């Protein structure tokens, strides 16, 4: 009975659900080669947060918690970061949760900032608290990523100055691309393990579809490429559906990106419930589009509605 | 038409003017300040003021290149010349402070500048060098004049960044010995007073203090626990921005409820400049539920007294 809608914002005044950027651009390419299984930046239209997602897009990417010396075996270069809950709780993994909410989705190398303030101990003030922020770089491929399971490893380069005190990872981009796979997840309990409680991959069905991507760019600490992420829908999508909570008339609904000037309509594109876009559209392409367009509801349809080629 | 606040809890939402989320709601006099932020500015009809723009993660951010070190010869120091967040050139004639998201106090903003180089004569995105290095973006430098775009930014590294297309990410402070929050800085330098300022904001009816969204900031170094307020969260100046709702009176009466009992812990004054006042004298936190949230009552005047919070 509520109307369903969908947010007036233009991509530039919008967020990556997957990292936390701007959006810089839309973009299709196919994807039936790879399982498109993201776990931040998932949403139903009726506001169901799925995966690892959150409504916090400065939490995307990010982890909260306190470092316990270095790992059983690893370098002095290495510590044992203990994670919590976003918010300061202990992470319970008995939920099916695939980990910490906003933990990366990604196999790659997640480059950031830990930041240290001491809890401090026979004196007192917040005042007097020493601090102390180096570069590190949490590798989600590691043995000790193990975030499902409490904690992850990171490392710092020739820097000792880690003490076993609160803790924040501030995410900055990619240490390096050199095996960046944006479609594969981590093992989020370690090696040999089964991932629980994942939202679900998502696929174009109908002929002639793929799916739409809202794409981000993101920095590195070195070596060469254009490395970039691909996010479902953008994170103020995600926080709008969460808060209205509008029942999905039907699975599919249509939507139209229009120029608010003219009136024209650029293409239309099929809004899935389960939180995903799917264009008519063929070949790895970003889609040109006037900077002050946004995506307008139209109707609900079926999955069969053909889409009108773009 | 109808106006509406949105029910996201504390922890759910965004500090407007640094990107972290908000840790806890605090109110305290204000008298010795002039309250002038200029980020995190919006009405409740949707203005966007000041430096205010709609992605939390654009706070306290700079986009732009570097052209080489500043006019001294200080080799840790260069020239960050900057652009509109969405890389269209910034135009200073406009009557706005500075490039949208500049922070909006005196202090050193710390954080880390990448770059990723631009084609040549041979060119792809693969062939595109990169490098982050961690940097400083002083306030308070001669050369912090974003308004005439560009600022000066320190780093440790003095021989690996490039004249290349360059992002600064913020972290924290560096140090808070002198960080003002409640101070801006001269977005033209020393030459030159601010422009395009949102109208700084005061309580004033009889025992009304301004209440605040306020949350800790990392440091890179260091003694202390800096926090910055904010006046609305950046979820409120989206949700506000995009429904324009009409203003009905000049104030709107809010209700901070725990959803699981629905008992009122306070009510508080929603002005239309984007601000909240609560009937409370003193420095004091707010020990409300994690759960809770500001739920909008009615339309009411400045005249109405608040029961004491
Ligand atoms: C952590 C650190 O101290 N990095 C240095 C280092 O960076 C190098 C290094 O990581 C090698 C390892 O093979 O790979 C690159 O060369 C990397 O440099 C970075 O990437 C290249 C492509 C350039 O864009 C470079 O500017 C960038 O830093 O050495 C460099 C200088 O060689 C710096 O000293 C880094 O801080
Ligand atoms: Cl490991
Ligand atoms: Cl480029
Ligand atoms: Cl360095």
């Amino acid at each position: 009975s509520k109307p369903f809608t969908i947010p007036i914002l233009t991509i530039g005044e919008m967020t990556n659900s997957r990292f936390p950027v701007a959006i810089d651009m839309l973009h299709t390419s196919p994807t039936d080669n790879f399982i498109v299984q993201p776990q931040n930046g998932r949403c139903t239209l009726d506001g169901e947060l799925q995966g690892t997602t959150q409504l916090v897009a400065s939490n995307i990417c990010a982890f909260r918690g306190s470092i316990s010396g270095h790992e059983n075996n690893g370098d002095q270069h290495q510590w044992h970061f203990s994670i919590t809950n976003p918010n300061g709780t202990p992470f319970d993994p008995t939920e099916d949760v695939p980990a910490p909410l906003g933990t990366p989705d990604f196999k790659g190398q997640l480059y950031g900032v830990i930041s240290q303030r001491n809890r401090e101990g026979s004196s007192g003030n917040g005042n007097q608290k020493a601090n102390r922020s180096h570069e590190g770089v949490i590798s989600t491929v590691a043995p000790r990523f193990t975030p499902k399971l409490g904690s992850v490893m990171i490392g710092t380069w020739t820097t000792d100055d880690i003490q076993d005190q609160p803790s924040r990872f501030t995410p900055v981009g990619l240490n390096d691309d050199d095996n960046y796979k944006q479609w594969e997840l981590p093992n989020y309990s370690g090696a040999l393990t089964l991932n629980m409680g994942l939202a679900p991959s998502v696929f174009p069905t109908y002929p002639g579809e793929q799916l739409l991507f809202f794409r981000s760019y993101i920095p590195m600490k070195g070596g060469y490429g254009s490395p970039y992420i691909d996010c479902l829908i953008p994170q103020e999508w995600i926080s709008h559906f969460y808060q209205e909570s509008a029942p999905s008339q039907t699975d599919v609904a249509l939507i139209r990106y229009v120029n608010p000037d003219t009136g024209r309509v650029l293409f239309e594109a099929k809004l899935h419930r389960q939180g995903y876009i799917t264009v008519a559209k063929t070949g790895d392409s970003p889609i040109n589009v006037p900077a002050n367009g946004y995506f307008r509801f139209d109707s609900w349809v079926s999955q069969f509605y053909s889409l009108a080629p773009m």
